[PDB]
Parts: structure tokens; C-alpha cells; sequence
């Protein structure tokens, strides 16, 4: 039987703060046709700019993940994405009353929870996949992307951070291993040495130990502890997820980053996307060799 393109069942609604801006905003995920992709709204707008969760649409990486469309953004679009690219989920409008997407606990877990608990509901057009058909590599320095042919979906990670609280690789495939448990509730964190300098430029306003793991020179503040025994590896590999997802299909191949960020993502992207003989569309009418 032919695997299908997926939408959501219902309207969904969530309501947080920006990461970065610190500004109040209102979520709401909406079911959309065949072959729209995930298309963000400004609603806050008049009229409303819509912006494609596209490569192409991507803006600036000095933090997060930027979209932009003239002079509108839509920011902080990974950990939303990383959600809807884990349960599978193609068409999609996501509408938001600021330019920022709602930090939550940090993580992928409150988005998963709230698409899953709308359900999902299966489209009569088959799902597209982008298969990676050779490596495609960028790198900067000593920081380095790569895309691996794979039959399968894989995502590996390796961080150095020079840090008592590291003492950091990983490597999940997700044909033996649940996105929803190992990977989504890995919240993001940053560092109290690099908070005066992010708040003097009005960066992670609302960024706190509710919704970040914050690291001290000698300890993490959070009084509960990590999620994970390697939470934070964990957190680069749904960065990643999400990041990738601006392909806009579902990805047959295997994702490999060393000391990447969102920046070195999207140059990865757009690296594959313009060497067409490193890939190719692929559906599946007949599932049996569907990874
Ligand atoms: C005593 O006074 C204070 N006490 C506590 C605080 C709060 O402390 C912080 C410090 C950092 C953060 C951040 C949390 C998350 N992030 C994105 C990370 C990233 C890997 C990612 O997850 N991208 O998706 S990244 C680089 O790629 O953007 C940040 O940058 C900074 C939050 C709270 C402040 C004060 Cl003043
Ligand atoms: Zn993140």
C-alpha cells in the first residue's frame, strides 16, 4: 500500500514566548492541502505574509533559524520543524502572532504532544522523499556537514565544547530508534559565560532554566537534572532534524555533523539542492523496499 502525504486532523493551538525576542506569542497549526509543505503565517500582519518552510525562504543563522520574506521573519523555526519532521508530517500551515515561534520547554516534546494528541490524518497523494544518491560535504574551518548515501534515515552528531559540564557524539537511526522518545524532549541550552553578551544584544530574552538548560562555569542551574544521560548531542541532532526539514520532503540518507550549527546547515541544503546529481525524488505506490 502507497505511502501518503500526511496533514493534521484538527486545529491546534499553543501559547509561549520567543527564545530570543522574550515577546508573548499565540500558535496555531492548521491541516493543509497535498503538496503545500509547511508554509509559515504572520497573522499579526495585515495582510498576512505567508512564508514557505523552504531553503530558499531561509534568512539569517546567527542564532536560530530564520525565515524571511521582505522586511517579515519568522525565527526560532527548528525545534517546531524538527516536531513536524519526526511524526511525518508534509502539509501544514503553522500561524503565529509574533516573529517568533514559542520557545515551550525548549524542546520538540509540548509540539509532538500537541500534533499527536490532534492526530494526523493521511492525504490521497503519494509522499515524496528526497533520496541522497552521493556525498555532498561543506565544511568552515573545522566545522563540517555532510549528507551520506543511506537506505534509511540517520542523523549523527559530534560537539566539542571545552567544558567541565562535557567532561558528546551520537548517532540515532531512526529505523531501530523513536524520534518522540530518544530524541524530542532534548531541550537547548546555552551558557551563563555568553548570557551578558546575548542579553546586551537582545538575544535570548526569554531564555531561562524553564526552557533552556543553563550551564554555569561549575554546575547546570536546573535543579531537575537532565533529560538525557547526552541530553545535549541530543538537542544539535533535533536542531538538525528540523534544520533538514526545509528540504521540504522527508529525507532517504544519512546526516553526519561535526561542530555544525544552523548556519552550516542551511549551507549544506543549499549545497545539495543545487547538485542535482546528488539526489532524486522517489515515491513509494509499492511499500516493500521502503526503508
Ligand atoms: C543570573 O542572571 C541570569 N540567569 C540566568 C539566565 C538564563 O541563562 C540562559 C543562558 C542561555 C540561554 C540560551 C538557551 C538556548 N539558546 C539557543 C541554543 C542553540 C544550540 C539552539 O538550540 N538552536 O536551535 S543555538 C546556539 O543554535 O541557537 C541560546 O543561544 C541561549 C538561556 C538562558 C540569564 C541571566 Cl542574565
Ligand atoms: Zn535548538
Amino acid at each position: 500500500s502507497m505511502i501518503k502525504q500526511r496533514t493534521l486532523k484538527n486545529i491546534i493551538r499553543a501559547t509561549g514566548v520567543g527564545l530570543h525576542s522574550g515577546e508573548k506569542v499565540y500558535l496555531t497549526l492548521k491541516p493543509a492541502p497535498v503538496d503545500t509543505g509547511i508554509v509559515f503565517c504572520r497573522t499579526d500582519l495585515d495582510p498576512v505574509v505567508e512564508i514557505p518552510a523552504r531553503a530558499e525562504n531561509v534568512g539569517e543563522t546567527t542564532m536560530s533559524t530564520t525565515l524571511v520574506k521582505g522586511d517579515v521573519k519568522v525565527d526560532t523555526v527548528e525545534h517546531l520543524l524538527s516536531a513536524m519532521a519526526g511524526l511525518g508530517i508534509d502539509n501544514a500551515y503553522v500561524e503565529l502572532s509574533a516573529s517568533e515561534v514559542p520557545i515551550m520547554d525548549g524542546s520538540a516534546g509540548p509540539f509532538v504532544f500537541l500534533i499527536q494528541s490532534a492526530g494526523l490524518q493521511e492525504q490521497e497523494a503519494a509522499k515524496k522523499f528526497i533520496r541522497i544518491k552521493r556525498e555532498v560535504s561543506v565544511e568552515e574551518g573545522d566545522k563540517r556537514a555532510v549528507f551520506v548515501p543511506f537506505d534509511g534515515f540517520k542523523v549523527s552528531f559530534e560537539i566539542d565544547f571545552d567544558h567541565p559540564v562535557f567532561r558528546q557524539q551520537a548517532s540515532v537511526d531512526f529505523s531501530s530508534t523513536s524520534f518522540v522518545k530518544e530524541v524530542s524532549r532534548a531541550r537547548t541550552f546555552g551558557f551563563m559565560r555568553d548570557i551578558e553578551y546575548l542579553r546586551s544584544q537582545n538575544l535570548a530574552l526569554g531564555g531561562s532554566v524553564e526552557n533552556a538548560i543553563v550551564v554555569d562555569e561549575n554546575r547546570v542551574l536546573n535543579e531537575d537534572g537532565l533529560r538525557y544521560e547526552d541530553e545535549f548531542v541530543k538537542h544539535k541532532i533535533l536542531d538538525a532534524i528540523g534544520d533538514l526539514y526545509l528540504l521540504g520532503n522527508s529525507l532517504i540518507g544519512e546526516f553526519r555533523g561535526f561542530k555544525s550549527g544552523h548556519a552550516l546547515n542551511n549551507q549544506l541544503l543549499r549545497t545539495l539542492i543545487a547538485d542535482k546529481d546528488a539526489w532524486e525524488v522517489v515515491t513509494f505506490e509499492d511499500a516493500r523496499t521502503a526503508p
